């Protein structure tokens, strides 16, 4: 019972503390999940580029505009203006535009980022993660129930089309409406388990290594290991965590031994009845310290940008670990396969309109729409 | 009891002190909250872009200036001469003062920022929120009552048309009017929790982990765990501020041993009766105060620019915290989903002129009348 | 009663000194509230661009120059030599020494700056602000009487219209007159309040904490906390003076006991009747020197700029404390919302001209005038 206890405690530090030890912090961050989210809730968006939702737009931009060019080619007079220098700008920046009237569809994705990452029944996803890669292991309590968060999405999404210019450009993504609204369940209907109260350090006798809950709420459901733990008839788990426990306990002895024997030392003579002092830890910690630091930042692939001069220290997570522990993290409890491109480490530095430029970059629809407007401009002009 | 008396105590240094502790105070700063509450009153101001506001203000210029081209042409006399370089510059620069126009608006978001901002009832924001995050836990104290200071916003609003011509403009303000009003009431009706006056420490059994204020005005009404709290029978609480508290200790013991054998160290020549000093502490504090400045710009994600030469530290917030703790901060405590976007670490350099650049960036209607306008004005002056 | 004066008298260094205890001065210059009193003077002033007063102004120029352009070519007879050459630098050049007649208006600027900044009775603002940052409160003495230096801004200015042309300039600027002079009242009329007069530390019991002044001039008026103060049965106050204080009175200490122990030093051979020495400071003040040095420049977000080779320090009030700090000891002591306008950690570098160049970069009137001015002169010498 008292290690699995321990070792939350210890990557606590309960015990003693280094520098390095803070740098799990980062690790512990949920900046990748709301990137891959974000990403995640564009690709279904983006997907309907059909001639009928890209025309009745902009034919219906048409006439109340007035856009046939026959008014206008009145107006230039002029060869040498170049006309479509003047429409075919006219119909990029206003349709620039619908990328913001798509941006307004946007906040459910920001909804449902914190419709996991606010509340406190479920967590932010990484910060469970970070205890799995604690102790070495997964449980998950898998469970169908409880899609109510959800339901306020779905009255979230009869709200904005007020204008009705937005609901025939959502008309595209309600089609994949349900092709979003079930996968918005799937995560918000599953539970991640919980620290203590899941029972771990239980199994059955070799023939497999099987450990469930008990609480008064529910068995215990899956276990995912991502390590298997080494028993040799005496459980040796495999973690990062195990790599600090024994070198820091004989640190945190080495700081109580040389600390008690100070005090013992606050003596000014000694007293001889007739009828050598060492405590000293300055080096140790600081070799501890250079210890957990190298070691976390190879473990879980993190990314420690080293300024010129070799001070400063932009620290963000790799595109290597982002494919490799995120990933498994989502999919193997999410179950949707759907979202699976991964997004580099340049993401990370990228803010929201920069994720409009990737999805500008994937050119869905966004080039093709392009084209076909202006072809279908500049010839009549040039008429 | 005593425990979350003296976390709050220790923060503030009353044992002790290292230069890393006052690095602390960046991250109690509110300058990210009012970036955000500048950007949040824009975009619901800059929405309405109707061809009969953008009109019926300029067909208005149109009139008292006499800006029919007819009577410029003859003027003019000139195909040499670009009349559209006379007359579209002086549509543009008079059409510039209409963003001082819009900025003559501007200070009700200047109000309604120091009305949480400024008074004593509720604080500025981010102040509340770094107690939170020293005990490692929000409450909050929900009551839909008090909106007495929006009342103050109402007079203001109706002491700008002056000139008249502000309120042909703010018609397309004033229809988004109610969305600003309800918006300006949400934050300023919740109340935020006081940290003495709300108990802390005061369970039920496992069951859930819920701990509520008792308080002769009120009894507790939310709690909010960014990180939820380890119990191994023995509360052990998840914080940063957790993370200085076995080395302080130990340090301010150190501190305090070396000083008293200093004191009893006084002593000329010892007094035998027939019938050893080791108080140091120099390198620990320098290790301490290294310790608490790395371990605070990893955990709130502090952007720290260091100059060539190593030297100058241009202290800021990132932009990676500024979309992970401002906006649930933000949001679970507003409640109002209506400001979405997040703004960069760009933005914290940049000033409110800059901040209307960054308005002209998002090119609401900004790039939408400069053109119609440019376009309309132009082919006459080429007839 | 003793520690709040104490901590006024331990930020004057009553006992011990270090070279960070100076950089408190820089903190204390007034140099801010100047430039913002300046820059406040201006846009009600800048206000009025009315058709009238460019016009009346300019054509009241004409005729006594002779403007008419058909005498002028006659003189030039030249289609080679641009007459616009001539005559609208001429336009401009005269035209810019109106900028110098309402630099002729600025010396009320000047002197309702050191209305307040100048006398005995009302101090220097942020001379007064820094008594607050040292408690950590604010007190107000808030009443309606003595306007009795704005009546010497009155006559101010019944004087300077002697040459006439300035009054027609001005005629725009008096009908903001009222508008300037109810602003010019409001801090004038407000008395800021004086530190050991007030009494502090004597509230009511945890109901709320509310302290007034007793004094036989009047009693206490109003609060203001930038910080709140924790009391756990005992006062505890926020402020960077409280951090400085547990460690001082230890340097304080420290320097007080090695001293005396080196007096009876002074003792040539121990005297012995039959029938070690260690006062050492030297480490610990420079560290207090680094420690309240690098306290201070992140407490009120103080810009040092560090030169190439790491020595050159030109020290500077930053752009992110002057919204932060200055407008808030601005607007809630002044109370009048009209001066909105933040300005950057540029304006401090910046003299009274490069202030008429940001009256310029505004552009408020300023290109309004000169593009109508030059558009009605130009097409003329083109006909």
């Amino acid at each position: 019972t008292p290690g699995t206890m321990l070792f939350r405690e210890i990557l606590h530090g309960q015990l003693g503390y280094t520098e390095g030890q803070g740098v799990y912090n980062v690790v512990r961050s949920s900046e990748a999940t709301t990137r891959q989210l974000q990403a995640a809730i564009f690709h279904a968006l983006l997907n309907a580029t059909t001639y009928r939702d890209l025309e009745a737009d902009w034919l219906g931009h048409v006439a109340a505009r007035g856009l046939q060019p026959q008014r206008l080619v009145r107006r230039y007079r002029n060869a040498r203006e170049a006309d479509i220098a003047g429409v075919a700008e006219r119909v990029f920046d206003t349709w620039r535009n619908t990328l913001r009237t798509t941006l307004l569809d946007f906040a459910h994705g920001l909804v449902a980022c914190f419709a996991p990452g606010g509340p406190s029944g479920p967590s932010s996803f990484p910060k469970y993660i970070d205890w799995l890669t604690c102790l070495g292991l997964v449980p998950i309590l898998r469970k169908r129930q409880e899609g109510g968060v959800t339901q306020g999405l779905r009255a979230f999404l009869k709200q904005h089309p007020l204008t009705r210019q937005l609901a025939t450009v959502a008309e595209a993504a309600e089609r994949a409406g349900p092709g979003f609204f079930e996968l918005a369940l799937a995560f918000d209907s599953t539970r991640v388990a919980d620290y203590d109260r899941v029972y771990i350090y239980y199994n059955h006798r070799r023939g497999d290594w099987l450990v469930r809950d008990p609480i008064s709420g529910q068995r215990g459901e899956c276990l995912v290991l991502w390590p298997p733990l080494w028993t040799g008839d005496r459980l040796v788990f495999d973690s990062p965590v195990q790599r600090l426990f024994p070198e820091i306990v004989a640190c945190h002895s080495l700081r109580e031994h040389a600390h008690v024997c100070r005090l013992r030392n606050t003596a000014s003579v000694k007293v001889l009845l007739g009828r050598p002092y060492i405590p000293s830890y300055a080096q140790d910690l600081e070799r501890l310290s250079r210890l957990w630091e190298h070691e976390l930042v190879r473990c879980f692939k993190i990314l420690c940008h080293r300024n010129n001069q070799g001070q400063e220290t932009s620290i963000s997570y790799s595109s290597g670990a982002i494919a490799a522990f995120v990933a498994p993290y989502f999919e193997s409890v999410l179950r949707a396969p759907r979202v699976g491109a991964p997004i580099t480490g340049s993401d990370v530095i990228l803010g929201e309109e920069e994720l409009w430029d990737a999805v500008f970059k994937k050119t869905r629809l966004q080039t093709y729409l392009t084209d076909i407007a202006a072809l279908f401009v500049a010839d009549v002009q040039h008429a």
